[PDB]
């Protein structure tokens, strides 16, 4: 009941349900989820992924009342993140993971890794200041303060703005956009577009994880 | 008579000319306009080049239908400056035309968009790397995925082009452009031009590898 | 006096203080700047820098006048605590370059950006052909470099070259409302995760730089022999 | 007949035979060739694939006489280079190609790219200094004189110099010891043996196309 | 007891100490290692550390008994040089250990060796990476994938160890060595070695990162 | 005559000749020596580079005698003509560093390598770091520069750090040997290989010798803060 597995026309939608804690990525949330990705990537009657929180929120992140590794599998077909609402610190990151993001006119993105004291694993570090700037995201960062959907758009971190009952079908008018192409080209040309990407920001992902370990292990003492 | 020649103040005008044909860059258009670079980069008294295209198109790409009855890059090394003046619509392989210019100036009427997909072909000329670096990951893999056109206003909000310009004002904005270029120290302005062009293929060169790698891949499919 | 020197909340402001020459990076200038930067990393009270120029210039580069082509090495040194940079007007050249250095830039509505490189005929040594590409963009980074045209407040925040743009009274203001956001965060984390995004950073303009200082000496090279015939 | 493909014990032998123009590397041999290798990769009940040439030599390059592209495909099986003589120019790129070098005492090694006055485009440039350090692989490129089996050896191109009579079961001893493995282990360990040679590879391999590409275009001038 | 620690002159000995399981890491032996790796960067009053084993082996990897009632990189950054004295087998984990030292000095006795694939795991603390940049790229793929022994003579041929020695004679080498380095410039050793960490690492880090996510690609299969 | 400069058969020979003063590097010297090679590199009827040293040491490195902590810039400039470094006897430090700049080693039996940097309190600037463990390997490199001990000939043939090692009075024939079967190919084909070999090299160590130029920034900085005390 977590997760909300939906399959419409060759889309598979996936939604977090956990409202009641800000849809907070618990264990049995993420479990589900890496395995919901791994399932519509092997499906073949699947072409396109939608991920979207339930409303109010999109994901506030790792559950915190509850308690790491990067566990985003390598996937050919398009991941389209519909930010309904706030985006925060663990659940930045998995809209950082996306290929294509739409923000509603509520969505909100904030990293408070700093606030909370934890240094982050999951790719923020290297793809926040990829895709809105490197001055941006040192002050997102720094700060812990929240990114307006229309700044967002100005910074480049989603690609359209639109009105919130609009946000999920917009998501599947883009959705068909993709269904109806050539499906060899288009996974042949994202499995580049991952390719490349993963040349560049390899190093950096590694330098993160260090940083987070070395961290860690500092505080422990 | 398909490629048009200009010279006017140590500027270099280049204008595509087969407008029945929507400037589609055939193979007899490809070899006179790769030619016309390199004159252009060996030709002293002349400092910043001026690439546009008869009205209303820009360029729709490579020819499809010579091909039908039948690409590695070709864009030479260049010091000198190259200004697209993009006049409308600018497609697929024209789009990597455009992205291979140093500065880019948009008509109130041009737009852009990538149909790789949607022919079932894989760039060969730099798209995968240079539209992402150029108009975000986001915004490029939507581009590609969909097909779909990006306004000059959109162009301009995701830094695409550094300018929107009124239509009758494209090539007197670009030949302005191109005045203040000629009005510096050239031996400065090449020298210092070399070194973005170094330091960009420092940063791109294992990508354009990888799409190169991609496309092979895909063609003997 | 050239340099102003304040603390305030934890935070460290360095006002660039030479206006009659709108702030040129003298000789002098230079040594001291570079130098509060240093005590500002090593001050245990100090969580933040802010940089901010007299007006109406931020800074128009190094001064010109008081020096062969002159060849001047990066001295930008390592921090780990944040470097908010108040653009209050014309940052120019060696002055833009100044600023990209900075973690976070706000601009004045009257803030400017120019590269003046390719008008008075030397090549960056300060990591311009790297970080204006990087924060503004590759078609803009060009233009302003091959022109020397000023970019507006406006148009570097649809850029991303700043992350806002203030009325000019309220850049000091908004500049220390960020500092003191960032001092209530856990200043453990805070210089822990900016010594990594440094860090990363690094790993990804380090050959850019390195081509950048080549190809400087180069042309510096061709212009004494050229001038020495 | 100009290519012998041998199978035994889930070994896969590819001879190249054309002696009577030192296995050169024609039209027809370069198709059959990478055809083999695709088809040994594809090919379930294949573990290993073993490279050699027909006596005396092992491949003296590209066939001039005759007369460009990279076309070794990816893999994740493991190719074993047995060098029974000369590997020269194109054939010297094949065996850098394979993943292990085991040559006899009549193995040679020469680079006479720069004689013939052609540019290399299979990944000398880069490979020759990877595997035979920067010094002797410029005085090899540089020269055109042959490298012994025995320098070879202290160089690190090839792993082993055995008897003549030896090679072949040598190379087939060190196939055993892989089909005797855990296969999955080996081959995606072997995938991630390439993938990072990729990385660190990828920019050199661009740039050397580009000098190729470059050469050709302004020899025809 | 299972790490023996000494102190002399300046230089930090770590002996691991479990020869009845000949040296195997357990979790008890790796939190002392890697303990005692850190209170040795941390003392000023420590120049140098030596590694090395109980005799016969140095280092049988982890151990793989306590795994079967049942390993992210830990080894910290250091402005110290840490010297191998490999008096032994260096195998799989173990083999990682020594590559992870500055200096490698040999005893007669020593031997390398990857069995990684023998026992169905991949690589975490670098091997698919350190080996290769080590041992060079055809040698590093024959270890990992057939399993076999490297000898000590092998190893200085291949650059492996910088110098193999007679049994009794490599710890009074391996003192030597470090009494060279206790005799410079302190601030200058330090300040170099940090420098050559962090050039290696500017190479080494999106391969690091490569090997990661196969690893844990594989283990998720 | 501190630097000999000799023409034969399309190949320039360029000998350091200071033997009283182990071929060090003086201010002189380096004008002299970086200005022979642009002309080389000028010269029509040029094709190939010897560089070698007066017996019996190759070059002992830097003048250290004729210099607060001295910083000096890299200088070889970029060329499309091989370079063969002859090694005759000691190459040390700043002399190593010559060598490793080289395209092609041939030793002699008397040949020797050593970097003592880390003895006399200075860090690399001419590529060292990057380049040296690039061609011995990185625990070879490592070893070396934190003994300061001698590499020798043979040592040094099986670590890839030279192609050959020869007797003694056979170096410099052996060199031209190399240099007449280079200048016996295609010049065209010779020069656009190895400019891609340039290339390709520069890729890969750029990022390299950027982050060991700030290193010895940094460490320079230190050196003096701490000596003004």
């Amino acid at each position: 009941d977590i997760l909300l597995i939906d399959t419409d026309e060759r889309v598979r939608t996936l939604t977090l349900n956990r409202p009641q804690s800000r849809n907070a990525l618990s264990a049995a949330l993420r479990d589900r989820f890496f395995a919901a990705l791994a399932d519509a990537e092997a499906d073949d009657d699947i072409d396109v992924v939608i991920l979207t929180g339930a409303d109010p929120v999109f994901c506030a992140g790792l559950d915190l009342k509850e308690l790491i590794s990067p566990r985003w599998p390598a996937m050919t077909k398009p991941v389209i993140g519909a930010i309904n609402g706030a985006a925060v610190t663990g659940g930045l990151e998995l809209a950082l993971y996306c290929d294509i993001l739409i923000a509603s006119e509520h969505a909100r993105f904030a990293d408070t890794h700093a606030r909370v004291g934890l240094l982050p694993t999951w790719g923020l570090s290297v793809r926040l200041p990829q895709k809105v700037g490197i001055g941006l995201a040192r002050r997102m960062s720094l700060t812990g303060d929240y990114l307006s959907a229309t700044d967002a758009l100005r910074a480049g971190l989603v690609t359209e703005v639109v009105a919130h009952d609009q946000l999920l079908p917009t998501a599947r008018r883009v959705a068909a956009s993709i269904v109806g192409n050539n499906q060899n080209a288009v996974r042949a040309l994202l499995a580049s577009y991952h390719r490349i990407d993963e040349s560049q920001t390899a190093a950096g992902l590694w330098l993160e994880a260090c940083a987070a370990k070395q961290f860690r292990t500092s505080g422990d003492t």
